[PDB]
């Protein structure tokens, strides 16, 4: 059943951090590890465990980009179930930073 698709694909300025949605009820970090081991190194992860949401962050930005790839033809799926996998607006993992100083 082949199905197109529509979407904008601006690419322009690529980011290294990677969103992720729709993650397996209770996934544990190795998991979606070994789902980025294969493009490269996960330097840096983030697992909320609340909407089923997760970023990753992979040793440079190059590994992200052709990683998305990958999946923006191939469908993956964790525990029989589908994820969610696109780029990400913040430019850098946000995990520390000072409110004012």
């Amino acid at each position: 059943g082949s199905s197109g698709s529509s979407g904008d694909k601006m690419d322009g300025a690529p980011s290294r951090v990677l969103h992720i949605r729709k993650l397996p009820g209770e996934v544990t970090e190795t998991e979606v590890i070994a789902l980025g081991l294969p493009f490269g190194k996960v330097t840096n992860i983030l697992m909320l465990k609340g909407k089923n949401q997760a970023f990753l962050e992979l040793a440079t930005e190059e590994a992200a980009i052709t990683m998305v790839n990958y999946y923006s033809a191939v469908t993956p799926h964790l525990r029989n179930q589908p994820i969610y996998i696109q780029y990400s607006n913040h430019k850098e993992l946000k995990t520390s930073g000072p409110s004012s100083g």
